[PDB]
């Protein structure tokens, strides 16, 4: 039943630490359970990597990197409706959103404030 | 019942769409937080930011590169020990085809989620 919970020393600087971790995974599970999905029919690996990884605070670079450039360019409507769902979250003061890719069948959670 | 959301991408059809997405978005999702209910987390006492995002942006496939982006910035004052020791449990997850990863710190009680197959 309980996740094992791994504590990683730091020489410079356990109930108690599995109860808290545990504690936290449980609450994520909660707030995932109720974010969004967004689903797109198709993404590129390199764009859906960048959205995973790429914060939301400078909304010019956010679609400046999804937009790409040139013959392997993101369509930019596309884009930003992906942008504009993802910061609509984001603002409600929400963490999560998971991210669905019906061509690939992959679901990738998003750090919003990231 | 979370909200499901179709964001349609027209320049790469033929013609406009066509409930298929919403029920398998559903599903891929549910099988997700079934997995992340059960990941292994990893705890620390604390840890830098710029190394927290740093670590839950960064492949784990070559041990080298993920060190070298790890202290990328010349500035990054993580023990070189500390960091090594959280890819090493990172990475052994990740051995097990296991997608997925809580790191938790708990002096602030921060908790990130960390795919572990980048």
């Amino acid at each position: 039943n309980n996740q094992k919970v791994i504590y990683v020393p730091n020489m410079a600087t356990k109930w108690v630490y599995e109860d808290a971790a545990r504690n936290s995974s449980n609450m994520i599970l909660h707030n995932l359970s109720n974010a969004p999905i967004i689903t797109v029919d198709a993404l590129r690996d390199e764009t859906l990597e960048i959205i995973s990884i790429t914060s939301l605070a400078q909304k010019e670079e956010w679609l400046r990197k999804v937009f790409g450039s040139g013959n392997n360019s993101t369509p930019r409507s596309f884009a930003t409706s992906i942008y504009n769902n993802l910061s609509k979250e984001a603002h409600k003061g929400n963490r999560w959103a998971i991210l669905y890719c019906h061509k690939t069948g992959k679901s990738s959670v998003i750090d919003l404030q990231r």
